[PDB]
């Protein structure tokens, strides 16, 4: 796994930024949606705003991005998703600073939902 290449002028060195959250485990993963729970950064250095939770298919390099999470809660549930296809989910804290250490990407595979399988 090796993907980004990215960065910006003038950025903190992950110094007063919010550690990475827990290993992100699919607690309860469908065939349409896949909820996910984690722990909360100990060290956020501000206030946290949202949970930013990304999302792709296999083989594809892009990806969405689903911000929106409850007043006091980690978990958030991803819908819109497609069966019998591996997912790639993820989970990054954004603060008053900005986006801190990424979590580790994991890979879910959609519960088999009417699969064309013939028997």
């Amino acid at each position: 796994g090796s993907s980004g290449s990215s960065g910006k002028p003038a950025i903190p060195s992950s110094s007063v930024l919010p550690s990475a959250p827990r290993d992100v485990v699919p607690v309860l993963v469908s065939s349409r949606f896949v909820r996910l729970s984690w722990r909360p950064p100990a060290e956020a250095k501000g206030n946290i705003q949202t949970f930013t939770v990304f999302f792709s298919r296999e083989g594809d390099n892009r990806e969405r991005a689903l911000n929106t999470t409850q007043p006091g809660s980690l978990q958030l549930t991803v819908g819109n998703l497609k069966p019998e296809a591996m997912y790639t989910f993820r989970v990054v804290a954004y603060n008053e600073w900005g986006p801190g250490e990424s979590s580790q990407p994991i890979k879910v595979a959609t519960q088999p939902e009417s699969g064309p399988s013939s028997g």
